[PDB]
């Protein structure tokens, strides 16, 4: 609801914030759109995060995370197509690998991790145990 | 877009229709909401299917399938929560197991398969290869 802007501040009992957000050198590069959830009949509960992986083309490649009381769900968007992804350390490392490698003196490496993540994207399958 | 109603008719080059829809004894029990996709700048392309697994409580437990030119995506909804699921024969059998076991002389068996599918639901994880 109310959407703050900076994490370099108050603490949060959310993993996306401790595991990924807080370790991004330049959080602003990525247009962090971050609403906080509560005031709806409830009162201070979840966090709703959106990062642009390609801030040159809004919404071309985005990362969203919805965190609540108990659960968290993760999503990736590439070219209009959304896919949920398991929130884990594998995804986190891939996320920071991309987020923390921007550096104009090494575009090649950064773009390398970006293309690696799209690869991951097309890989996601949603499965159950039968 | 234009939403037909009956499959006991024309043929379709879509798996949801050949593998699941066409094998449901009483397709109407489940409020098949089925739009056909095309006329949008395109022209005859996809099929958009929605089945109510609990037709007593609209949208409490639903199954949706979006089929297009090449791909198909599958979704399950239980109590407001949506989760994509891999479209395969495992899901199909689970689907018909539920859809084809309605029978007032054996509510117990039917309800048995319904509860088994909710179980499956909470099991779905979305994973990539790293
Ligand atoms: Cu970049
Ligand atoms: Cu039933």
């Amino acid at each position: 609801e109310v959407n703050p802007d900076i994490i370099k501040d108050e603490v949060f009992d959310f993993v996306i914030v401790n595991r990924v957000l807080k370790k991004i050198k330049d959080l602003k590069h990525y247009d962090p759109m971050i609403e906080k959830i509560f005031d709806e009949k409830g009162k201070e509960m979840g966090l709703n995060v959106e990062i642009q992986i390609n801030p040159e083309v809004k919404d071309f490649f985005t990362f969203k995370s919805i965190s609540t009381t108990n659960k968290q769900r993760c999503f990736l968007s590439l070219r209009g197509e959304t896919r949920e992804i398991l929130c884990d350390n594998k995804l986190y490392n891939m996320l920071l690998a991309v987020f923390n490698s921007y550096d104009p003196n090494d575009l090649l490496k950064h773009i390398s991790t970006v293309e690696s993540l799209k690869k991951i994207f097309y890989t996601i399958t949603c499965e159950a145990v039968y």
